[PDB]
């Protein structure tokens, strides 16, 4: 009477219908569910998410040490969203955002809504009011940790002191999620690891995607300062097989390196052969060293476009 796979599929189907698609899935699976996404500005990361970017209408948590590249990504995500004609909001509670650099990542600052809350309550509340106006494509919150409760902001008392910030973050997400789904706005919470910074206790559970951003390199070329290589681990993904990983370069002053990406993905996917210490494409000399090659590609814009083309086809081409 027993046939495992037939009895497993039936189980899984039931699992998914009781708790929503993505509740459980084979790791080696491949999802042709396109959803809707905001390209992360990182091709590797985009592929890593399995859907080409951050799904829309969901809670995304981007946690990681300072300087690791979290807000850069978040900023790119905002820029992409805006070019698709979407409206963006930035609930700033850190007062660290540098609009100039943001413009450089392609963000249209002037049309970017910014709000600098007085309390954690107000901040989440402002975000919630915006998000249920349905006019927003993406809303990023700086600093999960800067969401400190009012009672705490206003010299409270060492008594009746509580785990108040986490609860604040839970009640807030409880109602902001539904709204987020109806509206379709993607909400990116930036969580600096310095619970997951107190409020990330719930974030962990409410997020459909959670990125673990980490700094792994110092982008040196050969011997001087240009930027840093980042590594993102998709620790949680309710819309595609999780645990994938992506790497990419962020230069000082310049957002995620396109050419850099192309060179990397290009190589691992064959299209660009890498005789040790010399990069070459379709018989053309690219240069010695990731930078010379990066340069080559940035300059000969024609090449690196047929590459971007070739890599794009082999992975995620237009669907359904
Ligand atoms: N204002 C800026 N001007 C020029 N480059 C910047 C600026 N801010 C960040 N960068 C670049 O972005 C890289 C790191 O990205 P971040 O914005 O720090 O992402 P991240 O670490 O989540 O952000 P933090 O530190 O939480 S704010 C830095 O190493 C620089 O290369
Ligand atoms: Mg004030």
């Amino acid at each position: 009477a027993p046939d495992r796979e037939k009895a497993l599929e039936l189980a899984m189907a039931q699992i998914d219908k009781n708790f929503g698609k993505g509740s459980v899935m084979r790791l080696g699976e491949e999802v042709r569910q396109p959803i809707s996404v905001i390209p992360t500005g990182s091709i590797s990361l985009d592929v890593a998410l399995g859907i080409g970017g951050l799904p829309r209408g969901r809670v995304i948590e981007i946690y990681g040490p300072e300087s690791s590249g979290k807000t850069t990504v978040a900023l790119h995500a905002v820029a992409n969203a805006q070019a698709a004609g979407g409206i963006a909001a930035f609930i700033d509670a850190e007062h660290a955002l540098d609009p100039e650099y943001a413009k450089k990542l392609g963000v249209d600052t002037d049309s970017l809504l910014v709000s600098q809350p007085d309390t954690g309550e107000q901040a989440l509340e402002i975000a919630d009011m915006l998000v249920r106006s349905g006019a927003l494509d993406i809303i990023v919150i700086d600093s999960v940790a800067a969401l400190v409760p009012r009672a705490e902001i206003e010299g409270e008392m060492g008594d009746s002191h509580v785990g108040l910030q986490a609860r604040l973050m839970s009640q807030a997400l409880r109602k902001m999620t539904g709204a987020l789904n109806n509206s379709g706005t993607t909400a990116i919470f930036i969580n600096n690891l310095r619970e997951t910074t107190t409020g990330g206790k719930a974030l962990k559970f409410y997020a459909s995607v959670r990125l673990d951003v980490r700094r792994i390199e110092t982008l040196k070329d050969g011997t001087d300062a240009v930027g840093n290589r980042t590594r993102v681990k998709v620790v949680k993904n309710k819309v595609s097989p999780p645990f994938k990983q992506a790497e990419f370069d962020i230069l000082y002053g310049q957002g995620i390196s396109r050419e850099g990406s192309l060179i990397d993905m290009g190589v691992e996917h064959g299209f660009i052969r890498k005789s040790g210490s010399w990069f070459t494409y379709e018989g053309e000399q690219l240069g010695q060293g990731k930078e010379n090659a990066r340069k080559f590609l940035l300059e000969n814009t024609d090449v690196a476009n047929e590459i971007e083309k070739k890599i794009k086809e082999k992975l995620g081409i237009g669907a359904v």
